[PDB]
C-alpha cells in the first residue's frame, strides 16, 4: 500500500540492493563497506566489515554462502553465521555483483577488466580480459553462456570454458546487466542510450532509443514486454518486436532496474528519492519518499514487501 514497514539504518548510502535468503534474511551491502544481515523484523542478524565501500548486490549459493563484491578488490564468500568462508583478489575495486552457475562456478566482473570464474573453494578456474572496466554484472543462459558487458562498449558471450564465443559492440560504456528473454534473446542496455535485442548468434535483433544512457539491467514481464529505466528520468514498456508500449516520467535519472510484483505492478526507484509503483498499464499505483536519491534496484519479499536501498543511508521495507 506503498507506507513503510520498517527502515534499518546504515552508516552511508546503498548503492546496491538487497537479496533475500531461504529464511527471509535479507543481505545487503553499504557504502560504509559492511555487508548486513537483517531479520525480517528490521533488527540486525550480523554484520561483516571489508574494506572499502560496497556498490553491489549480494548472491547467494545453494548452500547458503553469501558472496559479495567490495571496492577494496576481493569478493568474498561469508558463511550463513556471518564468518567469513573465503576472499578472492582481483587486482581493482569490484562494483558488479557476482552469479552463480549451475555447477557452483561464481562468475564476477573487476574494475581490473576481466570476468573471472571462481570455483566454490575460492580458486581460480579462469579469467576473461575485456578491454576496460566492469562495472556490469554477467547473466548466464539456459545453455551456460556467460554474457558481460565492459565499459569498452561491447556485450561478450563467453563459453564455460573462459573461450570468447562473440561480441556486439555499443556506442559507449554497457554498466548495465543484460537479461535473457523466453526466446533466448538478449536484451542490453547501453551508455549510447540504446536498449538492444540480441540474438543468441550475436547479431542484432532490435534497438531502442531513449534520450540518455541506460544504466540499468532491464526487466522481462511475463506478457514479454520489456522494462527499462534510462537516465532520462523515464521507464519505458517496451513490446518483443522493439516497439514502445507506454514510457513513464520520473523527476530526475533511473539508475536502478525496476522489479515486477506478484501482481504485475512494476516498482523502480529514480534519483528524485521516490519508490515508484506503476500498473502494467503505466499507470502511476503510487511513490513513496525516502531521503535521498535511490540508485538500488528493489527486491520483493515473499509476503509483497518491497525493500529498497537510498542513499540516505537506510534500507526501508515498504508495504505492497
Amino acid at each position: 500500500d506503498g507506507t513503510e514497514k520498517w527502515r534499518f539504518k546504515t552508516g552511508k548510502a546503498i548503492e546496491a540492493s538487497p537479496v533475500i535468503g531461504e529464511d527471509g534474511t535479507i543481505y545487503v551491502g553499504s557504502n560504509d563497506g559492511h555487508l548486513y544481515a537483517i531479520n525480517p523484523d528490521g533488527t540486525e542478524k550480523w554484520r561483516f566489515k571489508t574494506g572499502k565501500a560496497i556498490e553491489a548486490s549480494p548472491v547467494i549459493g545453494e548452500d547458503g554462502t553469501i558472496y559479495v563484491g567490495s571496492n577494496d578488490g576481493h569478493l568474498y564468500a561469508i558463511n550463513p553465521d556471518g564468518t567469513e568462508k573465503w576472499r578472492f583478489k582481483t587486482g581493482k575495486a569490484i562494483e558488479a555483483s557476482p552469479v552463480i552457475g549451475e555447477d557452483g562456478t561464481i562468475y564476477v566482473g573487476s574494475n581490473d577488466g576481466h570476468l573471472y570464474a571462481i570455483n566454490p573453494d575460492g580458486t581460480e578456474k579462469w579469467r576473461f580480459k575485456t578491454g576496460k572496466a566492469i562495472e556490469a554484472s554477467p547473466v548466464i543462459g539456459e545453455d551456460g553462456t556467460i554474457y558481460v558487458g565492459s565499459n569498452d562498449g561491447h556485450l561478450y558471450a563467453i563459453n564455460p570454458d573462459g573461450t570468447e564465443k562473440w561480441r556486439f559492440k555499443t556506442g559507449k560504456a554497457i554498466e548495465a546487466s543484460p537479461v535473457i528473454g523466453e526466446d533466448g534473446t538478449i536484451y542490453v542496455g547501453s551508455n549510447d542510450g540504446h536498449l538492444y535485442a540480441i540474438n543468441p548468434d550475436g547479431t542484432e535483433k532490435w534497438r531502442f532509443k531513449t534520450g540518455k544512457a541506460i544504466e540499468a539491467s532491464p526487466v522481462i514481464g511475463e506478457d514479454g514486454t520489456i522494462y527499462v529505466g534510462s537516465n532520462d528520468g523515464h521507464l519505458y514498456a517496451i513490446n518483443p518486436d522493439g516497439t514502445e508500449k507506454w514510457r513513464f516520467k520520473t523527476g530526475k535519472a533511473i539508475e536502478a532496474s525496476p522489479v515486477i510484483g506478484e501482481d504485475g505492478t512494476i516498482y523502480v526507484g529514480s534519483n528524485d528519492g521516490h519508490l515508484y509503483a506503476i500498473n502494467p498499464d503505466g499507470t502511476e499505483k503510487w511513490r513513496f519518499k525516502t531521503g535521498k536519491a535511490i540508485e538500488a534496484s528493489p527486491v520483493i519479499g515473499e509476503d509483497g514487501t518491497i525493500y529498497v536501498g537510498s542513499n540516505d543511508g537506510h534500507l526501508y521495507a515498504i508495504n505492497p
